[PDB]
């Protein structure tokens, strides 16, 4: 194989060291090796057991486990005498040498040596984090779970955490260095993480500390406002949104192709493309509520029509969503985008239902009777636009939790309800038939005696009782308990159950109100992806939008005449955000050195 | 002109509305009036917040209720009554079910029985929703805002005053 | 860009100069009261003929109006002679 013929002698030194490695007796690198299931070369196709501790496998196994769809550069053609004469393909020849024994430091978990070759190497706030999400995945593993391997799990789990610290104070002697510098190193994609941004890296870290630096954070919000200047409030852009051509040569950004630049600019933004997505489903939730108050006539009303084109079009949306998606289980796992199946599926029941018989009143009524539920659902879908505020976000995040607490407390008053409800219907009306109306006499009016019209009138009515104080001179005298078990089950309902809760949301607000700040700055990041992902025109015309997104791909598909052209990095700007990470990572080094000689017990 | 004189006084009840809210001014001097006081305008915002996500609760049980009490209808200012004067009230304590009955034309002892549809019985069901959410959800929610709200900002509360 | 960490150290020595007035007039307070009433008052003629009260009004910190002698100070300004 010329893939194992081209890598030098060190790599064979790197793998005489593994295979030294897994000479070891009980050793968890053979059992990785053993449980990987893939091939020598590196492929899942599931001699080749002499070389199966070569380098190139070695890669292919962590890239499976750190994340999905990675491939490092190796490029191993610059330890060729030719290139020789480069001023900087020491360093890189240093730097490649650094990251296979930083990856073989990670796979032995040696912490010391791992902090040395992650010391003399560059891209280190990168190798940090694959190194930190490679230590987090390998105690999830099955190869490295067992009886003896929970204590070197939990020290592997320490020196997880330990990387995990370290990449984020060198972040912060970034931004206390210089936070354009910074903004500028952060958006730069590495040719050696298989040309994605360090973002990117972060999230398939998954490391909620990483991104709730602020430094991250206004990186993310500079990536929110796009090429244009941050001045801008959110009433400045949904102005500028409601007047086009009035705000934008009077709107400070960066003859007409320089103000077709400028609106092609503005309209790239994904800030845009939210007001534009919130406006569109505004206007659907406000046009649809018109549908179901207006009444249906005996012929198919226009507006049906329009949210008949309307919704076929949140169904090419969906379509889009689920055909270029980041996994099939990923879109199943979106709430929203399950909302989203729910509100296109009750439309086409609702669609059905009316044009199987437009003259037929009952079928209209069955019809608004099902678009009752379909406009309590599309309500439900206006929570999304909430996440990008600063105060509707973690307290919806928050209530999402809080869910769990209520259906604990609904599966606590369950049993009272129905045990009273069932001896309210007892005692209210005996020498009486089982029917639909004796489980209307179970749950219907004991479940409103919690929220405060207990039904005392109603219930001294159905008691047949004539007295002037309401529950005397009865005609039975076994009906008169029906106040006692109210005294009780109204007691215990809005006394022990309701108190309860106040008591349940106030320790589940003080356990987990910083996890829903975490978990929101990642919807944070999320929905930047997603709204820099969807295509700016909204909703009524996304139809022509994925109409010339299908005319571009059956241009490049068919024709091929098409091409794209990308931004290339020059070098000594890379060379100057290397030296700049050099600078401060050697900086947070000194200073926590400083720093933890500077407490007491040491 | 009587008809100027209730309209003079029908905007002279929002004077009166306005004229008891300058009498907040001489509440600052006191030691305990003052500074939950500016607690309660600190508070306010977290019950903008409430308003805000209780709104399309409201809003959407109001058109579902008035779509399944009332179609067959043109669209008017009552079908805007019918969306939003009988939910907000619902949070408060007085459901109106008796009137619900009475709009919901139904003539049985248990009183969603023996109806003119089969369509129109979910009324019952959504309120189930609709007044759980409300008065467990949100409404409890605020009780932990308030808590928190009170334990971040009372020592803020005693210097701005001071 | 480079401005940010001189201007932490130097929001650090604003908190440093902010704690020793403070403690300078609770060092005053605990000497005499009567004398420290008589310094408040007094209007400094290099500092445009006014009050140390509207001096920290104007600095607009909120520990030095929430100490006890500045209170004692505000309420014999409220009652007056
Ligand atoms: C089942 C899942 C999708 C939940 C969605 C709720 C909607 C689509 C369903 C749930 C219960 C359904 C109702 C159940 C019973 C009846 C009575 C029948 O004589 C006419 C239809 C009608 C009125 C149905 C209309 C559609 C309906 C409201
Ligand atoms: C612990 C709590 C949450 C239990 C949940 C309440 C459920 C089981 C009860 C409470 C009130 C009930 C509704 C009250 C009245 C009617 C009208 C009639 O057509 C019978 C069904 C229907 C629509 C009931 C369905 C079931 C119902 C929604
Ligand atoms: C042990 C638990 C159940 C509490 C004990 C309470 C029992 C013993 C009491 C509380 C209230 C009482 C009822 C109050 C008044 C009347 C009306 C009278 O004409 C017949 C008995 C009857 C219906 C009583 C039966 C016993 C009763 C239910
Ligand atoms: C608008 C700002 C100043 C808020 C102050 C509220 C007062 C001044 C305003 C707000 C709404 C107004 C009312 C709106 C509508 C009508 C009906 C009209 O046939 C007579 C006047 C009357 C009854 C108005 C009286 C004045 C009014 C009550
Ligand atoms: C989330 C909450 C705070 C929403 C605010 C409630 C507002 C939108 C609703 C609630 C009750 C409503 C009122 C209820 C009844 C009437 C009488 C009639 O003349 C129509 C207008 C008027 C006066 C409504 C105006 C709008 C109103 C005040
Ligand atoms: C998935 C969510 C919506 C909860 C599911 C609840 C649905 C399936 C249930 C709960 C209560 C049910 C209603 C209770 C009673 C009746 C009266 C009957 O004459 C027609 C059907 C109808 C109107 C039911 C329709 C379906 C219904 C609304
Ligand atoms: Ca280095
Ligand atoms: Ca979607």
């Amino acid at each position: 194989i010329t893939a194992l013929d081209e890598l030098p002698s060190f790599a064979l030194a790197i793998e005489e060291l593994y295979k030294r490695e897994a000479k070891k007796p009980h050793s968890h690198v053979q059992r990785l090796v053993s449980l990987s299931n893939t091939d020598v070369l590196g492929r899942h196709y599931r001699l080749a057991n002499t070389r199966a501790y070569n380098v190139l496998r070695m890669d292919q196994i962590f890239a499976r486990l750190v994340s999905k769809d990675f491939s490092v550069n190796r490029d191993f053609t610059i330890y060729d005498s030719k290139y020789d004469k480069v001023p900087g393909i020491q360093f890189r020849r240093t730097a490649q040498a650094s990251h296979m024994l930083f990856l073989w430091a990670i796979c032995l978990d040696r912490f010391r040596m791992a902090r040395h070759f992650w010391l003399i190497g560059d891209q280190s706030i990168i190798n940090a984090l694959v190194a930190s999400r490679i230590l987090e995945r390998l105690s999830t593993h099955r190869a490295l779970q067992g009886p003896h391997l929970a204590e070197e799990r939990a020290k592997m789990q320490h020196n997880a955490k330990k990387f995990e610290e370290l990449a984020v104070g060198v972040l912060g002697e970034c931004h206390g260095s210089d936070s354009h510098m910074a903004s500028e190193m952060l958006h730069s994609k590495n040719d050696m993480f298989n040309k994605k941004n360090a973002i990117n890296i972060a999230y398939d870290a998954k490391s909620l500390a990483f991104l709730s630096h602020p430094a991250t954070q206004s990186v993310i919000n500079a990536d929110w406002y796009g090429h244009l200047k941050s001045v801008t409030s959110f009433w400045a852009v949904l102005f500028a949104f409601f007047f086009p051509f009035f705000v934008l040569p009077f709107i400070n950004f960066s003859g007409a192709h320089r103000l077709r630049r400028k609106f092609a600019k503005f309209y790239s933004a994904p800030y845009t493309r939210f007001i534009s997505d919130l406006l569109s489903h505004f206007v659907l939730c406000v046009v649809t509520s018109y549908f179901v108050l207006d009444k249906l006539e005996d012929t198919i009303s226009a507006i049906e029509w329009i949210l008949l084109v309307w919704f076929v079009a949140l169904l090419l949306e969906e379509l889009r969503q689920m055909i270029f998606c980041d996994g099939i289980a990923e879109y199943i796992s979106d709430t929203w985008n399950r909302l989203d199946l729910i509100m296109i599926t009750l439309f086409f029941v609702g669609f059905f239902t009316h044009a199987s018989d437009p003259s037929n009143q009952d079928s209209k009524v069955v019809s608004k009777g099902i678009h009752a539920f379909l406009v309590v659902v599309l309500w439900l879908r206006f929570m999304r636009y909430y996440a990008l505020s600063k105060n509707l976000g973690p307290k919806l995040i928050m209530m999402m939790e809080m869910m769990k607490d209520v259906s604990t407390f609904v599966f606590l008053l369950l049993i009272f309800l129905i045990g009273y409800g069932v001896a309210a219907q007892s005692l209210l009306s005996p020498d009486e038939d089982f029917s639909s109306r004796t489980f209307i006499g179970v749950l219907f009016r004991p479940y409103f005696q919690i929220y405060g019209e207990l039904f005392l009138d109603d219930l001294n009515s159905e008691a047949n009782c004539l007295g002037d104080t309401p529950f005397t001179e009865c005609s039975r005298e076994t009906v008169r308990m029906v106040p006692f078990f109210l005294a009780v089950y109204i007691l215990g309902s809005n006394v022990l159950l309701v108190n309860l809760l106040i008591a349940m949301f106030n320790d589940t607000y003080m356990k987990v109100q910083e996890a829903a700040e975490d978990l929101w700055r990642k919807q944070n990041y999320e929905l930047c992806a997603e709204y820099k992902d969807r295509p700016f025109l909204p909703a009524p015309f996304i139809l022509l939008a994925h109409v010339h997104m299908l005319f571009m791909r059956l241009l490049r598909l068919c024709g091929v005449h098409t091409q794209e052209h990308e931004k290339i990095q020059d070098d000594e700007t890379k060379r100057k955000i290397t030296t700049f990470e050099e600078l401060n990572t050697d900086k947070f080094l000194r200073r926590w050195e400083r720093e933890r000689q500077e407490m007491l017990e040491a």
